[PDB]
């Protein structure tokens, strides 16, 4: 009677300690996550294909300057001639 | 006295297996958290915003080239005329 | 051997109360952790030092450009009179 406590007792006990080292685990696996205050979310930040996208917009203004550039140059080297 | 001792004990087991659920529960929302070994710091990284007035600079210096090509075009048609 | 018993239960029972005040807080320190859902992964996203480095690209260009258009401006001055 009194010892079948004690036996349930000791299975407590033991479920218990398991708890115990489960949460001292997570405690460590929390250590290892990225905190809101240190990470910027999706919504502050472009991804590599956006940059890629706004880089060839710039790229293709450029391209078209420089032809028109080119251009430029003919047209006055046919004046001075 | 021995009854009071196996209420007690009941009482336990429950309060055991509601907090073996709640761990278990825990250990899901820790796996959504991203890993800060995979994830960009602010220091790492720009905003949305900071990029977009740096693009803005950008754009900015090419209306100005674009306005002073159209410019150039025009004085060449009047000395061409 | 019933005291021992109690003495066995009121150990337990001071456990499971930090055990449910430790978990409480687990759960706000989770809180605090970003999302894997709303943080971008490193091959995601471009850092600081490599947009910092495809503006110089574009910067140059643009510096080209603006000599080429300068030198431009001069020849038709000359041109003209």
């Amino acid at each position: 009677g009194m010892k079948q406590i004690e036996m349930k007792i000791e299975e407590i006990l033991s479920k218990i300690y398991h708890i115990e080292n489960e949460i001292a685990r997570i405690k460590k696996l929390i250590n290892l996550k990225a905190n809101k205050a240190d990470a910027y979310t999706k919504d502050q930040a472009y991804t590599k294909t956006e940059i890629n996208s706004q880089m060839k917009q710039i790229e293709w203004k450029i391209e078209e300057i420089l032809s028109k550039i080119y251009h430029i140059e003919n047209e006055i080297a046919r004046i001075k001639k």
